[PDB]
Formats: C-alpha cells, structure tokens, sequence
C-alpha cells in the first residue's frame, strides 16, 4: 500500500463511507488519464489503489465525490468535489496517505509520508 | 483594535453569528482571570474586546463557545467549546486576529499576528 | 466583488502575499475555460477578478498556486496547488469568499455564501 | 481502548511523535483533575488511556503540548498547547478518537466516534 486515501466527516464525526475516490495520473500532453478508483470502506479508508512498481514518480490527481456523499445524507454542500494533486518523489522509500476531512461548505487535506 | 474574533461556519458557508467569546489573562498566581468578553456580530467578527493599553503581556486564553452555537441550530456537537491559548505582545505589542472556523464534530483556529 | 479570495498562511501566522490565483469556467463542451487570474494583496485578499454581469451560473475552478509560495520560502511543499471547484449563482447571484489556510503538507479551504 | 489520540504534522507531512498528552476530568468543584496521559508514539498515536469501566460520561479534557513539539523542532509556534473538550455520552456504544493536525500558527481537531 505505497497509496491510501482516507475520508472523514466533520459533520457527523465519523468516517465518511462508500465515498467514491478518482485517483488520475498526469500524462504527457498534460491530461488526467485514470489510474485507480474505489469506494471508502466503512472505516472511511481506501487500501490497495496501486502496487509500488506501478505508483511512479509523476503528478497524481485524487479526486473525492464529496457532493455525491452529502446529497445521499440530505445535505446541501458546496464544493463539487475536493481534489488533491501532488507529486509522488522517489527520493526515499515513501507511502502516501492521502486524508481528507469533509465539511458541507469546507474541507482540509493534509498528506502523511512515512517510511 | 489589537485583539479580534473572527468565527465561520463550515456546514451553512457563513459567518457564525452571536457566538459568545470570553477571553482570560493567566493572573501570576496561576490562575485565568477574566479579562473581556463579547458575541460576534453579523459579519462572525468581535471587534473591541481591549485596547492597546490594556492588552499587556500575559498568556491569553480566547473561550470560543461553540456549544451554544450548535445547539441554536439544532445540532448536538462534539465540543464543549474551543478554546485558543497564547502569549501575547512578549516581543512588543502586535495586533492579533484569532479565527476559528467551526463544524459539529471539529473545528480549526488560526492565528494573524501583525506589527503596527 | 462577486468572487473573493483569502489565503492565510498556517507557518508564518499571516496573510499569504503575492499568491498567484487562477479562476477557470467550464464551458459548453465540458472543458475549463480561463475565466480570470490574479495575485493576493498584502492582507492575503485578491479583489477584483470579475464582476456581477460577467458571473453568470456556471461551475467554477478556483486554483491558488500553493506550490509557488511554499517554494519561495524554502520550503518543498507535498500539494502542486489546492483547486476550489464549485457551481455558483444558480440560486441567483451570489457573492463568494474562497477562504484558504495553508501549511506545507496540508490546507483547508472555506467557502462563505452570501447573498446581497 | 474508548479514547485514542492521534496527532499529525501538517509541516513536515508527517505523525508527530513523542508529543505529550494529558486528559482531565471535570469534579464536581469545576477544576480538572488529572485522568490519564502519555506520549504519542511513532504513529502519532496514543493509546490505552483509560478502560471502559473509568471512562464514565462527564467533561474530558484533551490537553497537547504543541509548544514543546514544535520548539524541539527549532519551529516558532503561537499556541500554549491545544485543549480539546468535550462531553462523553454514554447514549449507545462509542469509541473517541480525537485527532489533531498540528501548524506552528493553526490546528484543527475532530472526533471520529464510532461503534
Ligand atoms: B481551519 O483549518 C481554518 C480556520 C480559519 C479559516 C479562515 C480564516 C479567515 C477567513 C476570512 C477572513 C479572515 B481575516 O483575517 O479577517 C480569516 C480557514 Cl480557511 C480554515
Ligand atoms: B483539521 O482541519 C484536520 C484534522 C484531522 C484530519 C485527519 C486526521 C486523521 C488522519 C488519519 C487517520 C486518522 B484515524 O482516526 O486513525 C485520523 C484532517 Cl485531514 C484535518
């Protein structure tokens, strides 16, 4: 797992569930081409989207379906979706562990990178 | 204006509006004093808590009541308050916005910190 | 000023200056279309980017060029920039803040919705 | 475990480790009394403060010392420490993580209580 996402709700104080979760690769005529997608389990996590020979160096693109996840819970939210883009840099043996906290009006990310 | 509130809401995308802050001042035995209160007004700003003269050195703590805020709108939140607590002016005086940013089961604050 | 955008800057305890912002529109055919650009003033705010006519419904992209700023203070940051994404005025017209506080490996982002 | 704090670093992307946490309970006469405390690991997370039986519902106060933390880092930080309080409530089976992402200027904190 050199790739996690994890999904909570700040709303409800739980892990956000079966949020649906777009990871893009930049190619190189500067467009997104798909690389791995899942829903959020129901600890709000997201394991096994790549393998480490196939998550190389490049500009990755997480795109998580936060309106879809706040129109099934009745909720009026603002944002169409929340959408983090990083570089995945091979100096040292790295797993990203992408978080995002959701709000109806707001949300924060922030990356873990450990060893 | 050298200490300001300023509270958002994060589920309706607006200011929050009337929330209680109290502030307190670390006295030298030890123990938080009061030492200014307000309610945020229709922009979620509290302007005129203190003035320069009376804003001297100290630990300050800023008691957002976030509670009360929820409970208004129906929700029943996490947290007893949020609380905010610093030095203050212990380089020279500077001007401080405290800002909080509020949903039922979290919030954020962050500090502005500016010389005159 | 239908569209406003904030930057606060989480290590410094400051406005974020001379923040580079893009606003994108996405047009008929499904593609982001440059809608309009600017730089953070010295209060972190950027004033000005469009006006109440030419702000029509539409799904907007707004894109703060986090990656610039960090680089310029030293530091590698983990995000290439943070992207708002939002569909505006389709209740009628709107004024919008994008908020946005930011660390090296993290940020946030508010929105505050109000109506003139 | 009905009470785990976990604690991250939004500068370095990283757990912060070895951070010192103390929880209190509100008495009756208003003051806290020390509850539980520790260090968080090297996951940034701290476990094991208390057992279900002692973690009655009443006011608990999660106090980290951020200041220590980012001083030991050589970083210049404006909080005295964060407090994070609440309200245990016995209504249905529930276990507290509270979690806070750490900035010399800011932190956020949520709850993620579950069954
Ligand atoms: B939590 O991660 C968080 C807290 C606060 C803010 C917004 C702060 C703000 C917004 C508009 C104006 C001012 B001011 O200096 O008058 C401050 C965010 Cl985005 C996130
Ligand atoms: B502030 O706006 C903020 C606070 C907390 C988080 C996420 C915390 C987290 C991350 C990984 C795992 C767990 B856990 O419950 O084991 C919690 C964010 Cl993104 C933002």
């Amino acid at each position: 797992c050199p790739l996690m996402v994890k999904v909570l709700d700040a709303v409800r104080g739980s892990p956000a569930i079966n949020v649906a979760v777009h990871v893009f690769r930049k190619a190189a005529d500067d467009t997104w081409e798909p690389f791995a997608s899942g829903k959020t389990s129901e600890s709000g996590e997201l394991h096994g989207l790549t393998t480490e020979e196939e998550f190389v160096e490049g500009i990755y693109k997480v795109e998580i379906d936060t309106k879809s996840y706040w129109k099934a819970l009745g909720i009026s939210p603002f944002h169409e979706h929340a959408e983090v883009v990083f570089t995945a840099n091979d100096s040292g043996p790295r797993r990203y562990t992408i978080a995002a906290l959701l709000s109806p009006y707001s949300y924060s990310t922030t990356a873990v990178v450990t060893n």
